[PDB]
């Protein structure tokens, strides 16, 4: 997975 897929980037 990414590594701001927390909500930093909710979308994406």
């Amino acid at each position: 997975y990414v590594l701001w897929k927390r909500k930093r980037m909710i979308f994406i």
